[PDB]
């Protein structure tokens, strides 16, 4: 299956969000990343990727398609607009083994509000 985030930031919270901020996926499943306002781009948040998974960043005002593959959350950011929250998560699967790995993962404080909150909304 596809799914689509969409990248904003005019009308939106800080500098700017991904919506949705919180997806659940299958092996396989891929994400496109979509600029609908300029100047995003998404990125891996080191320290929240499962291991059995490559990091990735796109470019600014790329639209830009992601395949997860190996199980686990993922959390993602907007590189420039990290320190201002612009992040999300992704779940591969049921029963996310790095889950507590994630949640003790380090981030600016806008964005860690945010990521934990996104967490949660993934029901775990
Ligand atoms: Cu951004």
């Amino acid at each position: 299956a596809d799914f689509e985030v969409h990248m904003l930031n005019k009308g939106k919270d800080g500098a700017g969000v991904f919506e949705p901020a919180s997806l659940k996926v299958a092996p396989g499943d891929t994400v496109t990343f979509i600029p609908t306002d300029k100047g995003h781009n998404v990125e891996t948040i080191k320290g929240m990727i499962p291991d059995g998974a490559e990091a990735f960043k796109s470019k600014i005002n790329e639209n830009y398609k992601v395949t997860f593959t190996a199980p686990g959350v993922y959390g993602v950011k907007c590189t420039p607009h990290y320190g201002m929250g612009m992040v999300g998560v992704v779940q591969v699967g049921d029963a996310p083994a790095n889950l507590e790995a994630v949640k003790g993962a380090k981030n600016p404080k806008k964005a860690q509000e945010r990521l934990d909150a996104a967490l949660a909304a993934l029901g775990n």
